[PDB]
């Protein structure tokens, strides 16, 4: 039993074992593909609350006998202790604690099996942030700035997670409801428009609604919204010394600086939940840098975003009669051309789809020579952006979900009953 | 059981009941996905009838006369031909409707607003490989219309024992040829250098340049295939300038106008049809992203870029994708301005979303590849990128088959 993959412009074929071990379901069947579904599943590992013994102990001695593999030590004294530590704490607390390597291991393991991330060629090279002692909002405010501070590293940027509470009874859950760190205000107006970024309208007024006083820019910083142990959320100003922005302009056109626009320089996930043996860690912000396409690609060029190629163009004096044309494609080059040339000249950690592209073709053959395998998402691997110059949209690709992973979980007003 | 997609730029929700009729695999399974794989001796007697009573079912469904008198004597006599002679022959209403639903069937292709407007050519007549050289040219005449091309399909005689196929081994109509050279290098369209040899050995004396029409190599009935030049009068051209550099009409480029796939296998009813040739038109990125800029292909993006004076010396200059726009605006300029029909990937796109959702109103979901629906370029400012899409295999269906001159036994000296 194998699967090959194989590389159609250099013909390179690769032979996949590691998909052996693939635990959860990715919602395709022999007859229905779903590869490109959002969500496409929703085969979890536990049930929804607190898990019986026969529930959670199953799912902890794989992780356990899982990091004792990987260092050798499989059956060895540690380990059989281990086994026994784990069930007593199950026995008599309904969950378990992760030993700091534990907990290392799977942090940087949940980055390795994230088939949609095209960075992971950077995965064992991960700061890990213990936060398992936090107990309040503010502590959280605290945690969050000192991650901020480490990953942004005056523009050099470092890749870091911390790592709050785990879920205990699904009621004293830890959040971060900002779904990255660093994002923007967006504001619905009184014509039907949207002043900022329309994806955070929502967000925006939750927090105004909770009492944030918006400035009603383009880019304002949305406060943090952090809630510990299942209270109440409570609302923090990010010092804006923390927050690194990158003014964007164009190295030919002069008139490119003159469209008013930046971006922040850290992207920082903060609403994924992080999964290992059983244990899930509902608030586990993670960072490390942008690819210039999601800024340029998607932040500036969505429909449903700052939708800024129509002002591009017309500076541009381009043809906008009919879409054979090519104006939106046009602009939407000299816009990922200025994104880069800022954050390369404010010396801003990022890298372009051509040199990410081609680092994730050397991570799959690092990954199929060494482990067995790989997990790839061909459909969010290839850049949004000239795919088929990129070497990874003539790679083939096996998809399949391996523990310790990320996940995705509600937005907390949809479930968080107020007090 | 239905199954729902969403466009996450619109929040428009589709159900899919449809998916429900298809039963071919999709190379999935319940814990891999294989949706990126490219590709992941015939039907005895019992395996046929099942096959031919879906058809049939399905056809007398599609018009309004399902379980009548006419519907129950045709699937009995569909019976007779198995038994008698273990296959059986689609009339032409059955034939025509056929085609057009594998075409409406195929997840892959962006184009199939167009499905129900397929011109079908029955050559189920035919015996020689002369006859499939004349079949194949009144297709081309046809379908390419002085420039205002019309979607066609010329279905020649099914398989039979798989010793008597008919194949058109070119893989396209007219594709140019490709030669590589003693100093590694090659002349013409890298894709097609191992066609080109094949063609060489059976007698082709080439013309040695960069645009060569490949000549038809056709077989008929099993046996060594044939070769035939397309008549140079049928065969549109478009030479490709650009409507701001006037230095591009200097790169010396051109392509043909019709797009006519001939080495697939169009399955109906269990009966195959290994040579089943079919054109529409093009989407310009399939010659100007794919055609000139692929490395395995024409390669032009250097040439391109050095004439625009771009900085090739880092990637984040962003120089190939600069160059391969101007190249696909040029492709496009220059076919509307040769009035040969063509369409844009935005066009393409936002009709195709169009189709779909009418789709899945009128038949309950439409079979889709998210991963060859998205144009290679761009992807992300096309709606469909966007748009969930769910894959299955829904029959009669077009199908990928062997190339012939891995299979085929010769029989000359
Ligand atoms: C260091 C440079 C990194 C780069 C360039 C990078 C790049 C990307 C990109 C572009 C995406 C697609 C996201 C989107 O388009 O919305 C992605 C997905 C993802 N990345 Fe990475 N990443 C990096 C680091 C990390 C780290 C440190 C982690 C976790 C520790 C991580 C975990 C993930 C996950 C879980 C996803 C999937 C998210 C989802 O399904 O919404 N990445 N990555
Ligand atoms: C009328 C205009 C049409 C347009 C603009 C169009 C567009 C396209 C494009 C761009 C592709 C991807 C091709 C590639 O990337 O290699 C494709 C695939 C495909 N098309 Fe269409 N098409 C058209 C008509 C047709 C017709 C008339 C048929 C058959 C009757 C057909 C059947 C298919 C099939 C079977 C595929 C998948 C090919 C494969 O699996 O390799 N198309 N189409
Ligand atoms: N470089 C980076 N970037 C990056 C990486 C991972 C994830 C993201 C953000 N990814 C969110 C995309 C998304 C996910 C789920 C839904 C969704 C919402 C509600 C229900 C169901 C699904 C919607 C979206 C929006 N597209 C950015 C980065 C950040 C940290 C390290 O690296
Ligand atoms: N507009 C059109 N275009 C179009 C439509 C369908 C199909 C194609 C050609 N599609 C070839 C892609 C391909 C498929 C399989 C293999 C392959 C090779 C070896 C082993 C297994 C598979 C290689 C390729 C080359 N990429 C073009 C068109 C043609 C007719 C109407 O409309
Ligand atoms: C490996 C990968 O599936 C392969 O390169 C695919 C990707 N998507 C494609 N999409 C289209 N339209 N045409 C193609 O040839 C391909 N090739
Ligand atoms: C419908 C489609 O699956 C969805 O819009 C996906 C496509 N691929 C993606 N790829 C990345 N990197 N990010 C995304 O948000 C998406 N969105
Ligand atoms: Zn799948």
């Amino acid at each position: 039993r194998f699967l090959k993959v194989k590389n159609w412009e250099t013909e390179v074929v690769l032979t996949d074992t590691l998909h052996l071990k693939s635990t959860l379901e990715t919602g395709c069947t022999e007859y229905i593909c779903m590869g490109s579904i959002m969500h496409p599943s929703q085969h979890a590992r536990r049930p929804e609350d607190v898990a019986t013994k026969d529930q959670l102990f199953p799912l902890a001695k794989e992780f356990i006998d899982q990091y004792y593999s990987s260092i050798k030590r499989f059956g060895s004294k540690a380990h059989m202790e281990r086994l026994e530590e784990v069930n007593k704490e199950i026995d008599t607390t309904s969950t378990y604690q992760l030993k700091d390597t534990e907990l290392i291991y799977g942090a940087k393991h949940a980055w390795r099996n994230a088939s949609r991330c095209v960075g992971r060629i950077q995965w064992s090279k991960l700061q890990v942030f213990d936060a398992r002692d936090c107990t309040t909002a503010h502590g959280m405010f605290n945690y969050i700035c000192n991650h901020v501070k480490y990953a942004t590293n005056k523009g050099n940027l470092r890749s870091a997670i911390t790592i709050f509470p785990q879920r205990t009874d699904g009621k004293h859950d830890f959040r971060v409801w900002n779904s990255q760190l660093i994002r923007y205000a967006g504001y619905k107006q009184p014509d039907g428009s949207t002043l900022g970024d329309p994806a955070n309208v929502q967000f925006t007024e939750i927090c105004i609604q909770q009492g944030w006083k918006p400035p009603r820019g383009r880019f304002d910083v949305l406060p943090l919204l952090l809630q510990a142990n299942g209270n109440d959320p409570e609302l923090f100003q990010i010092p804006p010394e923390l927050v690194l922005e990158v003014p964007i302009r164009h190295p030919k056109f002069e008139w490119f600086k003159d469209l008013g626009l930046k971006w922040y320089g850290l992207p920082a996930v903060s609403n994924m939940l992080l999964e290992i043996g059983g244990l899930e860690f509902s608030a586990c912000p993670f960072s490390g840098w942008y690819m210039g396409t999601e800024i340029g690609v998607r932040d500036y060029c969505d429909n449903s975003r700052y939708n800024i190629l129509e002002e591009v163009a017309k500076k541009m004096n381009l043809d906008m009669r009919k879409t054979s044309s090519l104006w939106k494609d046009q602009a939407l080059v000299e816009i990922n051309i200025a994104v880069l040339y800022s954050f390369q000249s404010d010396k801003v950690t990022i890298v372009d789809h051509h040199s990410a592209t081609e680092s994730f073709i050397k991570h799959m053959e690092n990954e199929y020579r060494c482990r067995g395998g790989c997990p790839a998402d061909w459909v969010w691997i290839v850049p949004p952006m000239s795919g088929s110059i990129t070497p990874v949209f003539h790679q083939e690709m096996l998809n399949y979900r391996l523990t310790p992973s990320f996940e995705y979980q509600p937005d907390p007003w949809n479930t968080h009953v107020w007090k």
